């Protein structure tokens, strides 16, 4: 408790990097191996080396950032997010537990700690996905849910891909992606949601990682007159697609507390006011930490549809585009935030993450939990998204006690 | 007499013709209000009327008067007409037919050399549909004293665009004042856009009444937030609402059967991701019925739901009622006359009331003013599919040629 962040330094690296892809209306627009993200990468890399790291890049573009250990081949403690952003990204996704974990190397500098285990910040390639896909790729192919080949040869709409644009702006590393021991992980991220902030909490120690469900559904009925036309021999395609908003709903809330389910995707056809809808396309969102129960979402959701079309004669295209496994983070990691938030005094509760992360992914290979500080209005993927400095401040010394505990575990 | 008759070969034909010009792949008519595409129907129309010997006036909403002289010059006309806009998913023959039936009607004269004591016109009126600008019947609406003329021309589509300003784009923002010419007798022919016609083998339908309708537009607010991290209890879901009131729009047309009518047709989801809970959606209500007091009871329903909806999710609510019009009846002459002309030919026929609003029905209130039905195919319009046989086509026209003559043979 002694031991704390410089909260104004870490704040200026904020301000300082959200200089580089700024947008108009205020955010980050810093897409994955651009020459922006190059500048970002570079900058932060330079910071580094700065504050006495070897640095060392993999072959996904993944930046491995290392503050010596006492045990110099001793398996390291690690904290990571990512650098690049969406196309209307906030000023903290991602960055923040980059640059989070750049101020943990500097306030153990300087205090003069000395740690068992060897420390490391890391920037994963690609998070956000938006241009190549899929999202979290990089830290896929490190925890062995893609291969390499299929890492490297994702393609942007130019058809560029990840391997040629890491050899363009020379973060086509040498040392393998993967298979390296870590002894603990720790991502440190914004909520981009409303909890931490409106229960007044400032710590969120976050115990799981939810699963995902993604469908695409298309009713398709009869377009016809809004008038003449006999209401019993009406095929009205929005008619099906509302009651499947509401069967959504219905299908989210009967699995609390943690159960999330939305429709935030519909495109009505041909959408003339005083003509039924023929064809309605539109999506379903499903969000469960225990597989299990995602399963009986799913089969929840298609007996509904099918029902719901039987009853008014729909055709019906349903199809799941999407699948996300639940995380569980390792209790170790997890207790170590929630004893660095008890140290501080910071108001906290267990919180699951809604949002996937590539700490999800490096849980596989790694004991892994995160930190959550809250943000403005829960907003992210906005330009808007806000949060203030100490909330900043906060949760970067929960991510140093957090690391500083697991680092200085004695090499058994 | 029986022996003056239409060139059923030449009307038809003129259908054909017309059909190319937003003919779709599945064989209906894209030709929106206002387009470049109603644009080149118009003056299709008007060259050949002018080669049937017509004067052809532009009123100040782009109405088309298409005259043809009388002996009397001085005398007030008496007028058919229709309009030549589309649905996005129109038929062949929904308002086309009646233009160019009126068409037919200036031909035959012309065969026979028969002078009228009354001018005929045929008339073309503007954005009859209601779809891209809304809503229906605006520009027979301000002819009639309905609706002024800054109303008329201030209607805007999805992209902000003016009818004023989309009439002076594709020349047809005419110099004629709209309305204040007195009009002696008016009749509209029509397909049924219904059944019953059909059902019943009945060739013409005696258009007795047109119901009235009630148009809303509502918007319901709530809060836009990430699907994944914000926690169901938290959320104010405008999809969800606007569901619910489609169900509730369904519920209360079957509350009122056989004749009630309920729609929504119209949709726009904001911001519309699959990942993201809706934090705005526009949609709109259609409501129909023949007898004023039941429209009256749909709309307290309406107004009832959509407030106890709103309240239990969270929403704030915009809601215009945008268009009322109560049901009609057509002059008792003029629907004799019609009822004479399907006697005179031998066509079977029946009272109907009319399901869908015409041009007439404002017309009614400052003329004397009736209808023409024929059937159509399994009553279906507002559909590409949406047919006619030639026989029904060439019939109506002979109905609408002597009911047009019973009123312009009418000495001054
Ligand atoms: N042409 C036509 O279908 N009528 C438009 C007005 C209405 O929807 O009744
Ligand atoms: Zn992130
Ligand atoms: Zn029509
Ligand atoms: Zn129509």
């Amino acid at each position: 408790p002694s031991i704390k962040v410089d909260g104004k330094r870490l704040w200026n690296s904020l301000m300082e990097m959200a200089k580089i892809g700024a947008t108009p209306k205020g955010g980050v627009c810093r897409l994955a191996l651009t020459d922006l993200d190059k500048a970002g990468r570079d900058l932060i890399v330079r910071w580094a080396k700065e504050a006495g790291c070897t640095v060392t890049v993999d072959t996904m573009g993944n930046v491995f950032m290392r503050r010596a250990g006492r045990v110099a081949d001793a398996a390291p403690v690690v904290t990571g997010s990512h650098a690049d952003s969406q196309p209307t990204g906030g000023r903290f996704d991602g960055i923040y537990g980059v640059l989070g974990g750049l101020e943990v190397i500097r306030s153990l500098n300087d205090h003069g700690i000395e740690t068992e285990h060897p420390i490391e910040v890391v920037i994963w390639t690609n998070e956000e996905g938006s241009r190549f896909a899929p999202a979290m790729v990089a830290s896929g192919v490190f925890a062995g849910v893609f291969t390499l080949e299929y890492g490297l040869s994702r393609k942007d709409v130019d058809g560029k891909t990840i391997g040629e644009e890491l050899q363009r702006i020379g973060y086509a590393g040498d040392v393998p992606c993967g298979g390296r021991p870590l002894h603990a992980a720790f991502e440190l991220h914004i909520e981009q949601g409303p909890i931490l902030e409106a229960e007044r909490k400032t710590i969120g120690v976050v115990t799981d990682a939810q699963g995902q469900r993604w469908y695409e559904i298309t009713f398709t009925g009869q377009e016809a007159h809004a008038g003449p036309t006999p209401m019993p021999r009406r095929r009205d395609a929005l008619l099906g697609a509302s009651r499947v908003v509401d069967l959504v709903n219905r299908i989210g809330l009967d699995h609390a507390p943690f159960g999330c389910a939305t429709v935030g995707m519909m495109q009505v056809h041909p959408n003339s006011r005083n003509v039924i809808p023929g064809r309605v396309f539109f999506t379903v969102d499903f969000r469960h930490p225990d597989d299990a129960v995602l399963a009986q979402m799913d089969a929840a959701l298609r007996d509904g549809v099918a029902r719901i079309a039987a009853d008014i004669g729909l055709e019906t295209a349903l199809e799941q585009i999407f699948y996300y496994k639940p995380v569980a983070f390792d209790p170790a990691c997890v207790q170590a935030v929630r004893e660095a938030a008890e140290r501080f005094g910071y108001p906290h509760r267990d919180i699951v993450s809604g949002a996937g992360h590539d700490a999800c992914y490096l849980a596989q290979v790694a004991p892994t939990s995160m930190v959550f500080v809250p943000c403005v209005d829960g907003i992210s993927h906005n330009e808007v998204e806000d949060a203030t400095p100490e909330w900043i401040e906060a949760g970067a010394n929960v991510l140093l006690h957090a690391m500083l505990s697991r680092a200085c575990e004695p090499v058994s």
